[PDB]
């Protein structure tokens, strides 16, 4: 109806520090002698910080006239997702994403005499698969009363500018939520412990800790960038390589500034890519051990399924209601390089990976399993192999060869276990594989 | 013939560290207050690390319908010889190379 | 059976061929690295003691 | 030719090499590999003409098995791997070496 | 009938040493029938009074606080009618089904 | 939402009459002799109905 405020002051929610007006008035040339010659400085001091709630001000020449508003400015600030460059295309139909990787093979020497009888040998290619699916659905709700808002504005251009500002605010909120989800992905990965952990001391403990951390990060990046590749930087234990321009180091500003200032090598190699890849700056990891994450451009498997906006009209209330629906798949790829630098107390062995995750064998065949142990130290650990199918005659050896009995119908589970705990208090890390039995 | 797997879990070969879902649920603004406002965060946490062995998932609207695969990606990563720039030409005939 | 589109089928076949080539390149790199170790073992290098 | 673990140490702990990064006039081109498998070898400074690698055969042949309904691919690589004693070659050894 | 053929091919090989030809004719097919089509058996021997029982929702998804209605169709070979007993084998306390 | 079903079999609403699967193999001169030469009879009959 009619909302008005009275007895409002220009010092509503401020806290005076030293009364700059009185300081200038009584300054005997100490520091405000520069502001002493200034004229009408008190007027600037009164309303130089902005007015929260304004009131009508009469004209200084004719009191009966009031002062009008000569300019209206709408703040158009856009918020962007820092990790939007890792987004992939869109999937209009379907839910599941299948990723296929093919590994390398061995080498055989040239033997013409041997090749007489084995022309038609069968060699099984090494193929691994990963699956992702849609897991984010959300919407944003806003309401606009254009008929009631027409009073606050005089010019149409400003009216539509305000409406567009509301829409841009909706989009900014969507971008912020997308960034939060992408940040949550890394924390989920670390919690599930699929990262390759590099153990470091506390960077803030001493100066040498910072340079040791920089040395470790540079060495890890150099080893990841090697063209020949390696099998000790991914969770699938598959030989793969990276590019120096495809490497991304996600770290926070508080530690990044410390390293930049206190390390001369990084200070010299500022705004450079060949030194530790591209650098991404965010606000914390929400993890007690995580300090920095070195990932590949292909690590993120983010896709979009729906991005639409729909509007409805309420005529009784005379307003519009806007809904912005966003559906997307947020997932990571285990075939890409990923290293996490942890500055806390980490276990001796992080995980154990069995090379064939899923296999199918006959009732008389054999299968070879390879175990990769991700250990944070330079020591070695002995693995133990076991099978929990239950049927007799199925036996796995210490090397990792499993032989299947001639008659059973039961899914086999193969476990490679590493003991890292102390005496009389074992702590076991187990890698699992699934074996199916063909009817033969 | 017909190879199928049953009673398979999404946590087959992983080792939990701190149970991020429970951490977000019981976080009193310590560090996960950024993830607290996020909606459907549990769904992201369940399958955000990839699924080793997938199973048919029924449609959320009509249960009788299944969900199809909408994209297939083949990882094309090439491995190069670091010292390939030192290779010389080819010799189709002969065996011995003489350097003077 | 595992594929629906020909383009993907031929893509998988080409991936297998590229895997073969990658293995060949890795073996070539290993042989070239072995050359230096053989030279050092035979002691034909000029050694600088540090 | 040097390894990444030592290269990073030198780059970080020596200001001259840190300033002269990604530069050729400072100690030539730099090649990074994973170790030397030698108890004394640390770095090797060689010439482009040091390697005498040549290729004799690079071919691929395919056969078909109709009973099994499959294709079998063979990739044959024949090459000469040798070094030249006329080129400059220095090895930096960080162990106990003989006088001569 | 839902019969389809996936493969129908022939392969030939020759043995130069033995001077003979081997022919392999490969046939791959899918053979199935549709349950959405009418079908009558017309059996003359002794048959049971009730042949089968069909539940209208074969697959269902329900909320933790929800309810679901099921319908039973009994294939009877005689005009006599039979009652239906509903049971649930979930085993969780608090979940039960009515007589309808 | 992620609806999945675990440990399901192809015998939900099936009330088999005489178990053709083993009736074919344990057949000596009966009317079932026609399906003895069929090599893939078991696989066909496993999922023939649907």
């Amino acid at each position: 109806m009619r909302i008005t405020f009275n007895d409002v002051k220009t010092s509503l929610g401020i806290t005076e520090s030293y009364d700059i007006v009185n300081a200038i008035r009584n300054s005997q040339g100490d520091n405000f002698k520069s502001y002493v010659p200034l004229a009408t400085a008190n007027n600037v001091a009164e309303v130089g910080a902005g007015i929260l709630i304004n009131q009508t001000v009469q004209n200084d020449f004719i009191t009966s006239l009031v002062d009008r508003i000569g300019l209206v400015v709408i703040r158009q600030v856009s918020l962007n997702n820092p990790l939007k460059k890792f987004k992939k295309g869109q999937i209009p139909l379907g839910r599941t994403i299948e990723e296929i990787y093919t590994d390398i093979t061995k080498e055989k020497q040239y033997d013409a005499e041997e090749a007489e009888q084995k022309v038609f040998e069968r060699e099984m290619p090494n193929v691994k698969t990963l699956f992702h699916e849609r897991n984010r659905q959300g919407f944003y709700h806003q309401t606009i009363q254009d008929d009631s808002l027409k009073t606050a504005f005089v010019s149409w251009g400003n009216f539509e500018s305000f409406v567009s500002s509301i829409i841009n605010a909706i989009y900014n909120s969507a971008e912020v939520d997308e960034y939060e989800y992408m940040k949550l992905l890394v924390d989920n990965y670390y919690s599930k412990g699929l990262f390759t952990t590099v153990k470091i001391d506390e960077p803030t403990s001493s100066t040498g800790a910072l340079t040791e951390f920089v040395k470790k990060m540079r060495a890890t990046a150099r080893k990841l960038t090697l063209p020949q590749g390696s099998r000790d930087w991914n969770s699938m234990a598959v030989r793969t390589r990276s590019y120096m321009e495809d490497l991304h180091l996600i770290i926070d500003a508080d530690l990044e500034a410390e390293l930049d200032v206190d390390v001369l090598a990084k200070a010299f190699n500022m705004n450079r890519t060949d030194f530790l890849g591209n650098v991404t700056v965010i606000d914390g990891f929400a993890s007690t051990g995580l300090e920095a994450v070195l990932v590949d451009k292909d690590w993120f498997m983010v896709y979009d399924n729906l991005h639409k906006m729909e509007t409805v009209r309420n005529p009784r209330g005379l307003y519009w209601n806007y809904y912005y629906h966003v559906w997307q798949t947020l997932s990571v790829s285990r075939f890409a390089n990923a290293v996490a630098f942890v500055s806390g107390d980490v276990p001796a062995v992080t995980q154990v990976i069995v090379s064939p995750n899923i296999a199918a064998v006959k009732q008389g065949g054999q299968q070879q399993f390879t175990a990769y142990v991700r250990a944070t130290n330079a020591k070695d650990h002995k693995v133990v192999w076991s099978v929990e199918g239950g049927s007799t005659g199925t036996a796995i050896t210490g090397d990792g060869l499993l032989s299947v009995s001639g008659n059973e119908d039961n899914q086999l589970t193969v476990k490679a276990t590493v003991d890292i705990g102390t005496e009389d208090k074992p702590k076991l890390v187990v890698g699992e594989a699934v074996v199916s039995i063909r009817p033969n």
